[PDB]
């Protein structure tokens, strides 16, 4: 079942990528860069999850580590944060320093998750905690300085940014929650339960987010 | 013999790098970035192939030799070659870094599928190989489609040079996955020594040959 | 003791990062990018050294592989910081900056490979890293210093100071490497551990204190 779920996921990622490509052909004022980002996220996640489906992107450590998830997130999650940052900056001057601040925090976050998964006892929760601290700083930037950039770009953009910021932030907190509850953490949730959460969540983050984000930006277009 | 061939290759890479450096000292209107790219490609490839020569950049897997240092080489050298080709198309005009990074992304993915395919067995090997070939087809479509149209937007003389270097590189591109599939990593029709010689001779034309043709053609545009 | 030293180091890195963040809040004409670089260097090094403290970032000769994970990010960022100092108040030369980044990343990789190697092979890789370092030094005191000079007497004086500071530390690393267990094995493991605790405090925090203070002073 776990293999089949991952095959299904990869197919949905492909469909998402194709939808974003078709959107890119009639871009409605959204720069090509934002369509490229929207396409890379699901295609990369799709490839990573395909490796799990084929029984390659996981190994035994007694307990199963789905290491292909970290290979996925270390690329897909910084790209999602870049997408969010470019949305805030839409129609205005770019702040690439702030964008790369978020990328740096996020990459660190995913690495702490991988190391935590390879760790046991207190060490696991030290790494997990450092990842959570990274996430809190990302949230502070998202609803603080990055939102202030969004506000500087007008009422309609700021309203859209706030919506996609809440959307992504809601999903963000779900990942480390599922991680902690599942076999990698406290082991309250069964393996199959965790697998389903990390199949369903990413559909909303790797395709859902970009549908909402691109549609909202496209709606701002005159003509 | 395999060791000696790799020592020889690394020395040729060094000579190529030095030639591009000397060219960079009298640049004839070619930006320093294009000389840097031209130098990094052979130096990186040279280092990777030196590791094979020293007997480090290979190991035994499925009773076959995996020259993993080739993938370490290509994952850096091949995206840089595509960047060189993309900057040639954009020479004397506005840059399209979105298209450039599209090619970089496709190419890095392509090399990764090759590494995973080499580590795989049976149907799984050819699933990864196939995804890499799909990436290459999209690269070729970009190269002779939208990227060539950028070249044409920069005038007859530039477009003529771009088309020449695009054909040169494209011809070499298709050879790599052909040799891969025919050799021990794939169907095993071609002998290991034959594959070794192909992956010594081809790269001399791509790591040095391409940049000689590319830089000379761009330099000729100078008055 | 080795564990305790690494915990202490990671705490100093955290304090350094916090200081640079506080400085960033009243930037005095220094772009946010230079404060971001100053913060990433110690935080990344701190994380890597924490992994050694926890007994994870090494395998047993003992290879402290977490040092290479540290340097492959921290050292290119230090060179970027130095390059941006040279270019302060003038046009950026990102080609020269990325030239230094490329040389430096290659340099650290040769160090890791050399550490995993034995005999003549080890010293071939070590030698390639040294050649990379020499080219970095030639760029630092040649073309990069020329950019600094083009940006006025006060900037050039500050650049020259931080260039000598960083260059002094640079040459120490491959010297200690060669003398220690990774190389000739003349220096004891504990001695090498202390050197690679003390040196980095001066490079990951010291350099940016001197660098940022000097640039901030140009606001007046
Ligand atoms: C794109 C991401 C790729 C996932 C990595 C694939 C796993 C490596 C193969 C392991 C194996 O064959 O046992
Ligand atoms: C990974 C490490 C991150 C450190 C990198 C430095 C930030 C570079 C951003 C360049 C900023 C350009 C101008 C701007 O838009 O702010
Ligand atoms: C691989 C790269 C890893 C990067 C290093 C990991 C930790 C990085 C964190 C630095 C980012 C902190 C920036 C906070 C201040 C932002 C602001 O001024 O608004
Ligand atoms: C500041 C916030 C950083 C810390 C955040 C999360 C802490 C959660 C870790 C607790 C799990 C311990 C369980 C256990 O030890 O069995
Ligand atoms: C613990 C959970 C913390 C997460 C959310 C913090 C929200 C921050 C709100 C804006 C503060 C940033 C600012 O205004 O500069
Ligand atoms: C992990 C693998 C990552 C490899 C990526 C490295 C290769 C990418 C190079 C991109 C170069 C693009 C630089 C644009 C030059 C702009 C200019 O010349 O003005
Ligand atoms: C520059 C890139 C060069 C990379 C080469 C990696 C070679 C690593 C060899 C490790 C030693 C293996 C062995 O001798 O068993
Ligand atoms: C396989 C993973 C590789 C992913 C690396 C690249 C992902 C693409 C992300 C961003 C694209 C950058 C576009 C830069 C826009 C500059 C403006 C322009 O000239 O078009
Ligand atoms: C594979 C062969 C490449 C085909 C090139 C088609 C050109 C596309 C276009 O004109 O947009
Ligand atoms: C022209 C192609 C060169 C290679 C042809 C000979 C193949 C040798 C072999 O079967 O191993
Ligand atoms: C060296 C390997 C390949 C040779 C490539 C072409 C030879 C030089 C031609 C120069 C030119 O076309 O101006
Ligand atoms: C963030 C920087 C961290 C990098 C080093 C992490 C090393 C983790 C290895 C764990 C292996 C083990 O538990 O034995
Ligand atoms: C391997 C990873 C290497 C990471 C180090 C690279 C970062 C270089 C940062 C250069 C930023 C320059 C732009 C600054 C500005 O324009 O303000
Ligand atoms: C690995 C790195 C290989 C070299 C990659 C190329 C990056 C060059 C960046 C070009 C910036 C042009 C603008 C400038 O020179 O200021
Ligand atoms: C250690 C020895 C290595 C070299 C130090 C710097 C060499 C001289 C710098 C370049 C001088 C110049 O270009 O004018
Ligand atoms: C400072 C004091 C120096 C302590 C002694 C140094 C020993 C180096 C040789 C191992
Ligand atoms: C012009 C449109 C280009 C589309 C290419 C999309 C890039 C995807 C990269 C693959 C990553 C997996
Ligand atoms: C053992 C499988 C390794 C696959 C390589 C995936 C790409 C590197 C990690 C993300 C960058
Ligand atoms: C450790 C793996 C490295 C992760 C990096 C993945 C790429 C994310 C960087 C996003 C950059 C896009 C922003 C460009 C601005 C467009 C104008
Ligand atoms: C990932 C570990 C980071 C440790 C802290 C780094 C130093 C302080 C960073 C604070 C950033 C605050 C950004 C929001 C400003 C309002
Ligand atoms: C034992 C099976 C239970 C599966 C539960 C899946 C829950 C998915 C909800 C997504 C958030
Ligand atoms: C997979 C979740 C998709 C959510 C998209 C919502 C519909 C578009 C809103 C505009
Ligand atoms: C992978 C190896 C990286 C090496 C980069 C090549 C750098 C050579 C020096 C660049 C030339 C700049 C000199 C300007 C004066
Ligand atoms: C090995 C067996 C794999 C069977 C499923 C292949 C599906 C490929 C989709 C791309
Ligand atoms: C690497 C696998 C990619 C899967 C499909 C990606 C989405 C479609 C890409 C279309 C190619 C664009 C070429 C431009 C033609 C003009
Ligand atoms: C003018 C139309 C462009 C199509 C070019 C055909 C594809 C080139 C073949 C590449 C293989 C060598
Ligand atoms: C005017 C000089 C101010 C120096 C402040 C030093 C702060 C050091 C931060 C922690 C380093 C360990
Ligand atoms: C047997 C001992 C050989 C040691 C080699 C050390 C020399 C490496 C190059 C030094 C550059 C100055
Ligand atoms: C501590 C190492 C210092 C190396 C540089 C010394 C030579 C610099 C030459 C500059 C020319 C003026
Ligand atoms: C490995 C330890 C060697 C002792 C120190 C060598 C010189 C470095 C500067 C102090
Ligand atoms: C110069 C950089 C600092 C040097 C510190 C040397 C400490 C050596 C202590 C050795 C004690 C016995 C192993
Ligand atoms: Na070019």
């Amino acid at each position: 079942m776990i293999s089949i779920l991952h095959y299904g996921y990869s197919f949905i990622m492909l469909l998402g990528a194709l939808y974003f490509y078709l959107l890119s052909k009639d871009p409605k004022g959204v720069p090509a860069s934002e369509y490229l980002i929207a396409m890379v996220i699901p295609l990369w996640s799709g490839a990573a999850y395909l490796s799990i489906a084929l029984g390659q992107g996981l190994f035994q450590y007694d307990t199963t580590i789905y290491y292909a998830r970290y290979i996925d997130w270390v690329i897909s999650t910084p790209l999602l944060l870049a997408a969010l940052a470019l949305t805030a900056m839409f129609g205005g001057k770019k702040n690439l320093t702030l964008l790369f601040s978020l990328v740096a925090l996020d990459v660190f976050m995913i690495i702490t998750g991988f190391v935590a998964d390879l760790s046991i006892g207190t060490t696991k929760y030290i790494w997990y905690s450092l990842g959570v601290i990274a996430l809190i700083i990302i949230l502070v930037i998202t609803f603080g300085p990055l939102r202030r950039i969004a506000l500087s770009n007008g009422t309609r953009l700021a309203r859209h940014y706030t919506r996609v910021a809440i959307y992504l932030s809601a999903l963000w907190v779900c990942y480390p929650t599922a991680w902690l509850l599942g076999p990698s953490g406290l082991g309250l949730a069964q393996e199959l339960t965790e697998v389903l959460v990390f199949i369903i969540l990413p559909i909303f983050s790797k395709v859902g987010f970009s549908i909402v984000d691109l549609h909202g930006l496209r709606k701002l277009h005159q003509s």
